[PDB]
């Protein structure tokens, strides 16, 4: 809210993010969602990717978004120079390149965390959400890019999650657990629950 | 809907067939409105859609509720008790149903068309049904049911299901004029695909 | 019967000296006792579904799916608050005063010994007999905590077993806490023979969740 401004995103105003609509209000969130809807459906249409990496996270974001935003497919740890000349302001000490860098060779060395149990998928899969967490490297849109991130990770080493059937507040308390101490314990029981069928249609039995 | 006296003189408690009140009124209407849905369903479709079906639907709905079933506000209405009801001043309803009826005759019901061409049709006859109130209680579901048999026997298919009551509220008060938003909902709405990727953030 | 969180946990000594958090096996507390409890009633509700229906519904199997679901929790777990019990700290809990539970769990074993656990049954006495019992178990607490899953897992088996299925799913909280109120309060057990009958048709199953 007072972040996106002060980064020099929004116009004088204090809250309209810039974009390509030049739209404002509920008109730029309607235009918004049905540009993101139509991308998560293409999406869908293109194959796996072979290798994961920050390089297609970025492609994600960018195809999420390169209807709505100039800056697409960049992070936030580089200034960005809008198409009026216009430029974006660095959190200081954001540690985004050196944690982005940090994740490429955990998913290189691991192989995508392919060939591997579910028990040992969620282990090492609940390290490298949290460290994505912890350092956000796009200014609008993280919850949505990491999510489909994950998602089709899972699909490439024979697992699937459903991030349908997890409350935003339990997602919330699992974040703040190992980020406020170092408990991964209850990151661990989401992915576990989330990577059980039989849990997940038993939760949309109780999703009400 | 206390402006226009169809509750009682408490302000509240729309006047109904079962002498009830508060939370078992509540409970008692939506009991018989769902037995109701499911008799409309074991019907079959009509031959053409015109304003008298609209009053139909919202007739078979209401009837063990309410004494003015397939009765529209734009004229004043009469109750056993001897009571009237007010009509609201220059509501063009009926200029309205009419001018829906003419649409839907020489389109055919929306039927040989394009989905892309669908979705301009239904959007504008929707609009007009929602500018102008024909029922005092009750639009929404009767208008759901309306045109989602309308598309059914146009070959498309719109599920309702997967809108926000802050989405719609908005796509009426855009042409109310920008269609837009009204588009891009019933477009998501005749798109099976779409439709799948809505039902996985419904958190 | 209490009101915006329960004074009631706290003052039968079901609860620490905060006043609000539950006695648990774990020491845990706020949150993270929220979470560490869903997740082994999750497992626990996973588990009840792998073992077979058992042969006869009684009072004796509601405390033993209580029991299931509370056991890694509570050290209360299959136990009714009808009788005092006894942590391992020493310290003991309150018993509510005429509450009815023994002589209500009693009731409702006859009844389903008599009725042959409700199997044989056309629908609409289905719906009339698990009314009558659902209320009962309602009007009475057995458990200081958990009555709303065991309940529903309680007749979800034994409408299965009678050949006929319960959908809690479609039923939204404010609807059953009126149903419960209205024959609670010469009781109006209509609102209640509404919602099973609802819950006990699939087609309306279907229809609630597309609206």
């Amino acid at each position: 809210h007072h972040m996106i401004s002060f980064y020099g995103y929004t116009h004088f105003d204090g809250r309209t993010l810039k974009n390509k609509y030049g739209m404002q209000g509920k008109a730029l969130q309607e235009r918004c969602a049905y540009d993101l809807l139509q991308a998560m459906l293409n999406l869908r249409k293109e194959p796996l990717p072979e290798k994961f990496d920050s390089s297609y996270l970025k492609y994600l974001h960018q195809r999420l978004y390169e209807k709505m935003f100039e800056w697409a497919g960049c992070t936030c740890d580089t200034p960005f120079t809008f198409s009026d000349g216009t430029v974006t302001k660095v959190p200081i000490n954001n540690k985004i390149k050196e944690g982005l860098k940090r994740i490429d060779q955990i998913l290189a060395e691991k192989n995508n965390f392919q060939g591997l149990s579910r028990k040992e998928f969620i282990h090492e899969v609940s390290t490298v959400f949290i460290l994505l967490n912890k350092i956000r490297p796009f200014m609008v849109g993280n919850k949505y890019v990491q999510r489909i991130f994950f998602e089709q990770i899972a699909e490439a080493a024979g697992h699937k999650l459903d991030f349908s059937v997890v409350t935003e507040k339990r997602m919330q308390f699992a974040i703040h657990a190992a980020l406020s101490r170092g408990n991964i314990t209850p990151m661990l029981h989401l992915f576990e629950d989330i990577s059980n069928p039989e849990k997940v249609g038993i939760l949309k039995e109780f999703m009400i």
